[PDB]
């Protein structure tokens, strides 16, 4: 006998999390479990339990995410989806995704995004992969950089995370609005990525934080990296790097580029049109492995594609499918622009057909969408209209991921 | 020791060059390729110095064609066999050569040069810029099954022999490459050189099989080029290209290259970082893509070139265009383009965007982000808003792919 | 910004110095290395720099007493803890920590530096040279029979404790360091630090332990010190240091570690280029010998330090030596050293041989032949048959090795 | 099952025996190799084994020039081509090539031996010694800058044929290896061995290049040997110069050299010039091992025949276990300009092997170690102090080319 229920309390939800990591063969960390308890909604973790333990998990943060031309918009952050191998392939995930998506409906979140695991298994339910990320990596001897490339007057120094977390927020939330895809960051979600787990210990080392200040004392740049010592070939792996000027994002870079005892660096869940990439004078010396990064769910189709904005002026015509959610199928009119955006059921001829998890795959401009026709995936209806509107959904600037969820 | 710059003389001098070029590349010079490629070498556009008695640096391009964002197939220097021995290295010899090189491609008409780097760092000081990549794929055939919505069509495959292969596959090549920026025209000297069973290629996988898509009525829509490389059932597929007319036959031909029994494991270098196939597989992490650097562009033409292709959007910029190497090129231009128009001129207007020739052929096939290249500060913005509309122009909706070997 | 240069001031600030140090080095502080390497830790000789709130920059000594050629111990500073933290770096702070300190050198009547470099080409700009080679050998036990004339004694062997280890080693240590030149005199506080069984190296193997080997009247004549890496039977025996005060003794404890069961292979880092080991193996290719550097020689004071050592044959030179770093100590000096005399003094006649000083202190320990340094174009011999015989004198018959770590 | 030890008696002889060798070392025969081989191999020199059907055992030695420390050019036999079929080893078929061997050295007046060891451990029953080793140099060519002091003169650099290589490599050769002690001398049939490009190693890594340095006058003044690996290797043959500028100028066009990562020296000197120019000694990867290995056939003659670093007058009481005749007590009496070594009837002051005495004869083994390490015993105090010194060298020896 199985109950679809929320967490009761703590220590049901330390059996929820203990359940959820057990799927994936992992002792639970409870240094992550107990930081990310501070902004965990109970009500928004659901799943199944047999009376005696938990069989299946599936949770949602209410966070915000920033959407081609700035806005912030409401988002769920789906996490914790497990279902307990002695009850898999039974529908337990099937009903879990229904009772979630129909919640997130409730709150006003017009969309849904989470990691993917493994890409293949959410793209029945509506989700589509939208953004990608790069692993950047290589030998720092290597990695000089171009000879035009400004550093500035800018000092570094290492310092610890509260000064970090004094400075660190207003840069952060000076330069997502720019960057397609990143989430904001309450205190309580930069204390959990700002974390020094254990688990990260063992791979790396202890995390340390550096500041970058201009030549008026301004703080204008950070970065979250951990030092893997070895012998000399110790290596860093970096987290993160933001700068509010060039110059700034440029010499933190060359600051752990030039860091003593160090040969190789990793930045793992970078853009895949990371600023760093074409720094470096020699591109090969910067190996760079593109990978899945975020889903995308649309929940109110009509109220996302409004939400954001297009690089290019867009007049067509979506026959939308939505096999797992029918009533959310329909004909809409998308007229986008730089500055402008609206999207309401027509009646005219279709331009377009394509299912939702399409729809959401190039949602954030990491998908070309007239690649995804040319594949056989998406139809062209009258000709011309996925040419241009394969460009009006792009954006100069390429989606990246968020912080880790 | 004194160097004569000239070009080869005949058959036992272009051997000669020959070695010298793989030599400095730490080859032994292959019979086989020289013989074939030396086909559609023009001995007048190989330079390079010769001491009396070796040639001690080289330097050659090819005439050859490459299609356009637009459609549009212009004459392009197809840049090959630089090399400079390292005797004489450090001595401003490949400076000289690249100095005659690029005003003997003004002279011929040719608007851009463009070259495969084997090393980067090297040509961005002639004003060569990184315009397009190509992503490695690579992954356990088992692991990439395809999304329920994909058709295969009811066509049927036949692997044949190359000649036959070259009865039918050129024109399939045609068809599709004028929306495929950054591919070149093959001439049959090309497809020769392209479908070469070369001895070093045979070392490293197999001997070359060719494979045909054939439509319901028998006509052939798509093909394929890859080596097999046998191990224990642990063998692999090194795939060299795969094209097909219509999104049917491209699936098709790729479940039947996956479907192969004794294969574990698959692999095709060169292709598209936006290729067709990322986004067939059900399971994307299982198609391993690593990307780096293929083509380079060194505008030689800036007004002719940036009228030849067509751009995303509408745009009305004026770039401040900075060209150390050939200072001739620096002014400013302004560029108006759309989907179906395009213009440029030297101007005297007021500059909208600062930047180098070497980072304008960069952005020149839709490869590189001109925002990105803005906000990394090698770029440099002069009125709001101008940025962001030349980068989506610039851009297109189909990335640009590397062109076959050269 | 402003950063001040000053010694460690009492406890509490000894673990913020050692704290930066580990830092710089991207490691988290070892307590149980910090806590026992404080017992001969001299505060005033641990310079280092300080914004107001953190130390910035370090840079220490020890002060420890080495073995020359000829068995004299001489006072030398074992310079230690250099850091500078990655935010100040290639700022200077090194170079004016490194005057202060070979100034403070000076006054304590040390004449010479001695170092580990983490990264060797550092130090060469300020003086030090690489002086003494240490060899890392390792092998298959099956394979290391000694020579069939190897006499293995009627010795006796025992597994023992720390505190029964420390009340019998020393002894043996002391009895056969005067002829090893190079090795560095022991406190009871530096046989506690090389002893520790640091939390660190049993990540890498096991715990420490330790060996005694006794004659057959009891006398204690030999030890080792080892620590276990178990693994599947391929354990590892990891060696830190095997001492005899005759060869029977040496090779039967070597015998010991080679005879173990569940053994396959052993590691002995830090053993000298010339170790005994080497020669007693019946197959030397079995036992493979990597050699790198191991103690870098700085002379602070270069009559005493020439006159405080003993040379392996007579000679009689004029060196003209240039300090660039401390132009001070530059002039020319005439060596007369022997087996049983050695003096320097400034003297006005014509040189024999020039050279600088980091030069002449990687020929100090008999470690580097001064004949390939000048074959090698860093020294110049200015009358002929002069680079020779001081080739030879600045040898020793005993290669110089490296002490325990600091 | 007949066994007879004789001679190569032709050249189809020369063929069966050579492809014997190289079965028992598990090769095919590399006719390339055998070949250009044969020119300075001399058939009345290459003993065996025939049991009426094939060689079932080898055993030669060529005759060569090696340098002594001091600039001496003394014969040696070069022994060569060691073998034993599994079939019938373990019968005692080396051990009488052996006492063959060693009597045809003696009767040739060849006052030693050298040898390459495929396995030390066999010939150090018969007196022979490792007296010379050998380094593998190798790291990333990008890491291996000079130190800011090293001049690398006004000469320049060609690639050339093996023909023009071979017209001008010799006089350089011949100039600088009085002073490397354990070189030995190159005819023009030794260099065509030494410089073919044998088809073995083309596989490893490519064909063989060549490398001449002239000095601003045209004067060519040193030469290199290497194999490029298409991350490209490079493996170092050989490189040589008559003066530190040319030496410093060669390795730096090789380390310098385009598309090339790693680079590899193969048969270095422990001591090699190299390894100080580097101004990151770590950067250069030295990993050492056996090389040549010294047999002492004419003791009082191969000890008079060499100088020694310093003044020495030591008694040496030598056994000789394979070649007792040898045994006996020998009083040395060396300096750098002068040499000898006579039958005495003095105190004894040392006791050593016949292998031992060899290990220390070229100066790449200390006499101390080996008394450290209780193989060679000390009968009078001071003596070995003394001794070791003058058998050492301030040139550390370094290995010849292969044989
Ligand atoms: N993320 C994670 O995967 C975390 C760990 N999760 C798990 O281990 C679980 O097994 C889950 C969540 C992957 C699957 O949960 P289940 O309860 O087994 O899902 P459910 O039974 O509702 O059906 C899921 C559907 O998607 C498909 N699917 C789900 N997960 C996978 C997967 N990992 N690989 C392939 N197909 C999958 C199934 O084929 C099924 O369709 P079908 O069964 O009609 O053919
Ligand atoms: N293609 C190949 O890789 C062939 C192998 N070529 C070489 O080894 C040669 O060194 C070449 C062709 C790379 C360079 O040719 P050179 O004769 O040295 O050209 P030149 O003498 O005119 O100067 C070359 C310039 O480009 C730079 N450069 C050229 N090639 C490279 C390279 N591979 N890596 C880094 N910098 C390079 C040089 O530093 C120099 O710039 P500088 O003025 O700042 O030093
Ligand atoms: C304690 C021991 O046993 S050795 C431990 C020291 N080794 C370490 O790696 C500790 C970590 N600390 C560092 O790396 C420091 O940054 C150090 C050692 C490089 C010195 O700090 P700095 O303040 O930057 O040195 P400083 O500026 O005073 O002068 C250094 C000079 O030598 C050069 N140099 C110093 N260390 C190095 C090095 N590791 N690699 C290359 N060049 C170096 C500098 O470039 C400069 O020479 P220049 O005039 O040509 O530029
Ligand atoms: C470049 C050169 O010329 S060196 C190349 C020679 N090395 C080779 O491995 C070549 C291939 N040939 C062989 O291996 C032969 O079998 C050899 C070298 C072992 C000698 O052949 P054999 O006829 O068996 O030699 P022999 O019978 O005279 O043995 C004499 C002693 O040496 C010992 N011995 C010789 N070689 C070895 C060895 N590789 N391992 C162990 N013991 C050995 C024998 O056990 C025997 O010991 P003993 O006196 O206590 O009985």
């Amino acid at each position: 006998e199985l109950t679809l229920r929320t967490i009761a309390d703590e220590d049901d939800y330390e059996s929820y999390m203990a359940s959820a990591y057990s799927v994936f063969l992992r002792d639970p960390q409870k240094d992550e479990i107990e930081v990310n308890r501070k902004f965990t909604e109970l009500d928004r973790m659901i799943g199944f339990h047999d009376g005696k333990k938990w069989v299946a998990t599936t949770g949602a943060f209410s966070r915000h995410v920033v959407l081609p031309g700035g806005a912030v918009v409401p988002v769920a952050a789906v996490t914790a989806v497990t279902v307990s191998p002695t009850h898999r392939r039974r529908g337990l995930l099937t009903t879990m995704m229904r009772h979630q998506l129909a919640d997130i409906r409730s709150r006003g979140e017009s969309l849904a995004m989470l990691f993917a695991s493994e890409a293949l298994i959410y793209g029945r339910f509506g989700y589509g992969v939208a953004t990608e990320s790069a692993e950047l990596s290589g030998q720092v001897r290597e990695l000089a950089f171009r000879p035009t490339v400004d550093l500035g007057d800018g000092t570094l120094e290492e310092v610890s995370a509260e000064t970090f977390l004094a400075s660190a927020p207003a840069i952060y939330d000076a330069v997502i609005p720019g960057l397609p895809g990143q989430m904001s960051r309450t205190p309580e979600w930069w204390a959990s990525w700002t974390l020094d787990s254990e688990e990260l210990q063992k791979e790396s080392g202890k995390v340390r934080f550096v500041l970058h200040y201009e030549s008026d004392g301004t703080a204008s740049g950070f970065a979250i990296y951990r030092p893997k010592p070895g012998w000399p070939n110790a290596e860093l792996h970096v987290q993160e790097v933001l700068g509010t000027n060039p110059r700034s994002y440029a010499r933190t870079w060359r600051y752990l580029l030039d860091m003593d005892l160090v040969r190789k660096i990793k930045y793992h869940g970078a853009s895949v049109q990371e600023e760093l990439r074409y720094l470096v004078a020699n591109h090969p010396s910067l190996e760079c492995v593109v990978s899945d990064a975020i889903q995308v769910r649309l929940v109110d189709i009509p109220r996302a594609l409004a939400q954001r904005r297009y690089a290019a002026d867009v007049d067509v015509v979506l026959e939308v499918t939505d096999d797992f959610l029918p009533e959310n199928s329909g004909r809409y009119r998308l007229r986008g622009g730089l500055d402008h955006a609206s999207c309401e059921i027509t009646t005219d001829d279709a331009d377009i057909a394509l299912t939702v998890r399409d729809l959401g795959s190039v949602y954030m401009g990491g998908v070309s969408l007239q690649v995804l026709a040319s594949a056989g995936l998406v139809t062209e209806l009258r000709a011309g209209a996925v040419q241009r509107a394969a460009t009006a959904f792009g954006w100069p600037v390429a989606p990246s991921a968020p912080d880790d969820f």
